[PDB]
């Protein structure tokens, strides 16, 4: 029969309780601004499709980053501005501060705050043991926020995490994948970047919820204290889930779709193979030996589970004695 049911273990009916007008995203409508408020300067590296660059606000000469929006439907673009609105003000949520428009080319385009990133990938060659529980600690309030929030982020990934290192200041961007979750809705398995998609994606779960963005924590968590980035390197979707069957198992695999009645693509049976749970010890060696402690181990064994429903929400997270060092006493 069909696949089995699944809620969320928290915030599962928030949305309900809110007015509809919050959730109800179609009939959102944005106020656009004249684009030329904003004199670019720059631009910005945010792939070879999205074009995103640095601008001044000539009103008040402040610095601001400008995101023309792809030639996407305007239900999309509803979706995300009305998701940036309910979640601005967030711990560590990127600020929309304007919503424009190009004059002549009439383009929408989003103005957000600006923050001096620096890129991941000399980042993450640098960061200590300390650094590495600061930030997952500030991201892990931002996906509490945004799931506290109702909503899937759907695209977590350390692109989309920009860090000012100096200011040790972090910010969770680009939204344009989020979705405002609703018990027993069905949704679009085709989110998420490759390396950073959960198993229910890869096997075409689509009764998914927030549980999504903490896989794919996981998978930055892992790649961040092992050093092995991406740690589930697939070269597609189906060798993606390969991947993730040679560490966490392909018995706990299979345990995993029978619970919820999972049809498997047969064409997975071609290339997974049989392969045991591996110890998340077996990816220790000499060169992240000083980064992967026994509570470490212990959080990421908790996050990276098949099974969306046991993972760990973002306030488990939180509250997990790897975050013990980073854990401020309450201020005032
Ligand atoms: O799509 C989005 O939601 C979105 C939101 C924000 C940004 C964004 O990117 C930056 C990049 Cl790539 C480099 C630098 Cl040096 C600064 C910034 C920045 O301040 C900034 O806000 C990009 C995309
Ligand atoms: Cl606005």
């Amino acid at each position: 029969g069909p696949a089995a049911g699944s809620r969320a273990r928290v915030y599962a009916e928030v949305n309900s309780l809110r007015s509809r007008e919050y959730w109800d995203y179609e009939a959102h409508v944005p106020s656009w601004g004249n684009q030329d408020g904003y004199q670019l300067v720059r631009k910005l590296g945010r792939g070879k499709y999205s074009e995103v660059f640095e601008a001044i606000n000539i009103t008040n000469n402040e610095r601001v980053v400008v995101k023309i929006l792809k030639p996407v439907k305007k239900k999309k673009i509803k979706r995300e501005v009305k998701i940036l609105e309910n979640l601005r003000g967030g711990t560590n949520i990127i600020k929309l501060i304007d919503t424009v428009k190009d004059p002549v080319s009439k383009t929408p385009a989003l103005v957000f705050e600006y923050i001096n990133n620096t890129d991941f990938k000399q980042l993450y060659q640098i960061l200590t043991d300390f650094d590495i529980r600061f930030y997952m600690y500030e991201l892990l309030k931002a996906l509490d926020y945004c799931h506290s929030k109702g909503i899937m982020h759907r695209d977590v990934k350390p692109h989309n995490v920009m860090i000012d290192h100096q200011q040790k200041k972090l910010r969770l961007i680009d939204w344009g994948l989020a979705e405002f979750y609703h018990p027993a809705q069905e949704y679009n398995v085709r989110v998420a970047s490759r390396y950073f998609k959960g198993p229910e994606l890869l096997v075409d779960y689509q009764m998914y919820d927030y549980s999504l963005d903490m896989w794919s924590l996981g998978c930055m968590l892992a790649s961040m204290i092992f050093r092995r980035e991406p740690f589930f390197h697939g070269q597609d979707n189906y060798d993606q889930l390969v991947r993730i069957a040679k560490v966490l198992g392909t018995e706990e695999l299979y345990g995993y779709l029978k619970k919820y009645h999972i049809d498997l693509d047969p064409h997975f049976n071609d290339i997974l193979g049989q392969h045991s749970r591996k110890r998340w010890e077996n990816f220790i060696h000499s060169e992240n030996r000083h980064l992967v402690s026994p509570e470490a181990l212990d959080l990421l064994d908790k996050l990276l589970r098949y099974d969306h429903q046991q993972r760990l929400t973002a306030k488990e997270a939180m509250e997990h004695p790897y975050f013990y060092p980073v854990v401020k006493e309450q201020s005032q």
